[PDB]
């Protein structure tokens, strides 16, 4: 077993604190949102007296059988599950009436009157595990019966999908607006709570190295790609609706993008980060139809996968992408000309989630003996970093052209890092409601394209790299293969 | 064992080839050369009819004794190779100095020559002064008036460190064989250009974007270049008195690497190029002054294993000679103005060591001191390496100011290396003329303060790091200490 060492800031022990997970009974909560919050406890990173409060529609049995069946890193933190589950409690009440948040006020305000400490008017944090449409009827019942006493804060995280498009995302975002304003609402993107790419601002900017390296005069092409082997897998009637590029490119890869492509904030304080990622969106023209390519897959040749319009659940006539690579245009003083290359494909060759820095070649003295040297970060299957550059060919030589590549190398869940931020107030790592909109404008007049049927995917079986135009898109992009 | 290849080109299969090994009863000779033509031999980069004709002034009746107790014991990776090898060499008794020796050279490797199994029987010669400096010219007058080869044949002529001792007793050493050899012709050694991670600067600068765009004083903030070994003089110290720590690796190997890390870059390829390049850096560098440098001497290890540099017989008493030194280079051009460069050697300090480092600037905005200076590193001794030093996120839940320091890592003897380009007249990794005085000229001012006693060095005890006084000339120059 091992002891728990609180790493918690003694100005985040001054009050009680309420975790009230809306939706508890939900798949989300229990697989993610509570074995989170169980792993923050054994980090030492939740307040020695917090409160945590289920909240679903539908208790010490349900405590154990339905919320730790998820929880992990059993064979060396079982020793704090019931410390743990001491701070859980259960209250059964609906998502969207007032009156049912008036009992929870009263039910947390017995909770908070139980701290250990003189002031009462403690901090609460809701947790909305609920479907997108119970957004804002929640918003609207917290604001109206649940807001904290005088002097603690409250704050709201939801998760996307906010919409599927510009217009069906601003008018959930209009319909929060009137009960948070935006120093208290955390959306959250998950990849944001990943160690490669929170990882990405440090590498940029706390190194010359990569500073004086990260522009166009340097730079040739920008690759960030994700894949996955699996497929559709039975459940093509729910993808058939999303497609690849809303399931990943213009959330997921997008929030990459900007990280890799803002400018430097002058400070690391929140806002000035958020501002930054945001004025880099608003430099990228809308998506044509010309800047990308889509496939849909089909049987994998050995029968393994099947196609995706052999899913009875899928349309037939189905123009539903499972593959894009997109070409996005920087419009500023750092990226113009450069190309960025968003690549999203299910059913491919390998499981991969990376980044691909192609810098321009050292023309001479090397020539043709030369090749682009090359920044890979690397988050799936396994983490890693490395630079590919041109070395002298080991041993003896008979001329100084005899070279080959070589490589410089590099020697928690998501939730727990949001969670664990949004408890501190640091929003850096959360979409704000500006970032969200711009980067909808730049997918939206595509992704309506391919809603009518403009543009037809390209088949291509299941376990290939994809449709060859894929590739050749990508070379004629500037890419060098 | 292993199946000897030939890699030689047809070209080299054309004419005979002699090598004639002078002064093959020396050290370097028996330590170095040979072994190293074995490892050529063994690596099929020998053609196959050559011939290799070892020269002393030892008579050695049974040569087949010669061959077998001398030579070979300092061969390597022994085996199956080593008789094959020996019916290749040839003794031959005479002085360094006297016309009439090399006359019956000649003839001794015409004969040789004569019974290579082809028509040409015009042979190239190639000459290895393993000898003392003052028989380099003394012996390029005899090769040059009873040994040079038939019409057809080329000569070439391989000269050993050192080349003088200051700028004017090297100029007088290369204006006494210009009247026998021309540069084309003569092959300098200084055998860290033998070395991998030496011939891989030009590449690792040059062939990469990534180097090329920060190879500069924007973002480069200190050079160092260093060597260190934990031996001492080893009783030798008689024969090190007349050197000094400046003389023996830093005037030639440390300069030699300094040349290749901040010279510009050529316009091709070519041997002449590259060499230009280093000779117009090397012309942007000041003579160091007085102010600019820190020595030492070593004493007894305190635990006294190591014994003190001054308790060796050899060594003259009152002796000022330095065993270690520090030195501060300004290179006026517009990539290195205002980046100090430090070359730093020293005997019986801690660790055995030969590398560079390039200490990066400050990335001061928006980490401040959550972050450090970036550094490269390419090593030569003990064992070679290339990394980067970055700073990263530290693993784990953090606020974004919580860092750490991490690595990018990157993933054949040098006589071998440099004979077998002698062999091809491939001469980029040799010492041209002009490169020889410039070089000199950097480091003769304080040389001559030194023998003058205007510059005492400093004690320090063999197997500690050297004088304290380095340490501090290295922080006040602009490094600073990870
Ligand atoms: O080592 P490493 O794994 O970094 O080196 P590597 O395997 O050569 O990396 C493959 C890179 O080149 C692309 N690529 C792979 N096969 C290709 C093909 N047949 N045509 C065009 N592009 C191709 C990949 O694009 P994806 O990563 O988009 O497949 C990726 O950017
Ligand atoms: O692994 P790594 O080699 O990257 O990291 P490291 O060994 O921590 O870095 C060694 C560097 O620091 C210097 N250094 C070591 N001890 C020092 C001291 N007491 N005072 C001042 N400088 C000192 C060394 O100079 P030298 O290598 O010139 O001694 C070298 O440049």
């Amino acid at each position: 077993c091992e002891r728990i060492v609180s790493k918690v800031s003694e100005e985040q022990k001054r009050r009680p604190l309420t975790v009230v997970v809306l939706g508890a009974s939900g798949d989300l909560a229990k697989k993610k949102t509570f074995p989170a919050l169980f792993q923050l406890y054994c980090d030492g990173l939740l307040p020695p007296q917090i409160n945590i409060v289920g909240y679903a529609r539908t208790v010490e049995k349900w405590k154990h059988e339905t919320l730790t069946k998820y929880f992990s890193r059993l064979h060396e933190r079982s020793c704090h599950v019931e410390p743990f589950l001491k701070h859980v409690t259960y209250f059964t009440g609906s998502y969207d009436k007032k009156e049912d948040f008036q009992r929870l006020d009263e039910h947390v305000s017995k909770l908070e009157d139980a701290f250990d400490g003189e002031e009462k008017a403690g901090d609460r944090l809701f947790y909305l595990a609920l479907p997108p449409s119970a957004f804002a009827g929640a918003c609207g019942s917290i604001r109206a019966g649940a807001m904290p006493r005088e002097g603690g804060w409250i704050r709201v995280i939801i998760e996307k999908p906010f919409g599927h498009d510009t217009e069906s995302s601003a008018e959930l975002s209009k319909a929060i607006e009137p009960f948070f304003d935006e120093s208290q609402i955390y959306r959250i993107d998950h990849y944001l709570g990943k160690e490669m790419v929170q990882n990405i601002i440090t590498t940029r900017f706390a190194n010359r190295i990569f500073s004086a390296l990260w522009n166009s005069n340097n730079i040739a092409c920008v690759q960030i790609t994700f894949k996955e082997t699996i497929g559709t897998e039975g459940r093509g009637g729910y993808f058939d609706s999303i497609g690849i590029i809303r399931d990943v490119m213009q959330n997921h890869l997008t929030q990459i993008l900007a990280l890799l492509a803002m400018e430097k904030p002058n400070s690391l304080d929140a806002e000035r980060i958020r501002d930054e990622k945001v004025s880099l969106l608003k430099c990228i023209a809308p998506i044509g139809k010309d800047d990308c390519v889509l496939g849909q897959y089909t049987a994998s040749a050995d029968g393994s996968i099947p196609g995706y319009l052999e899913d009875e659940t899928v349309p037939k006539g189905s123009t539903c992408p499972t593959f894009a690579v997109l070409r996005l245009h920087i419009n500023n003083d750092r990226w113009a000309g450069v190309p960025f290359i968003l690549k999203a494909g299910k059913a491919v060759e390998q499981k991969y989630v990376a980044i691909r820095i192609q810098f321009k070649d050292e023309i001479r003295p090397y020539g043709d003996a030369a090749q682009r040297n090359e920044l890979v970060i690397r988050a799936q299957p396994s983490e890693a970093m490395y630079m590919k550059i041109t070395t002298k060919m080991p041993g003896l030589n008979e001329d100084l052209r005899e070279t080959h590549q070589t490589e410089l190398d590099l020697t928690p869940d998501a939730y727990e890092s949001l969670i664990s931020d949004a408890l501190r107030g640091n929003s850096t790592n959360f979409v704000r409601k500006d970032e969200l909109d711009v980067a909808w404008r730049i997918f939206t007049p595509l992704l309506h394209q391919i809603d009518k049927g403009e543009v037809k995917p390209i088949p291509y079986q299941a376990g290939t790299r994809g449709p060859k135009e894929a590739d050749d898109f990508i070379l004629n992009s500037g890419f060098k293969f």
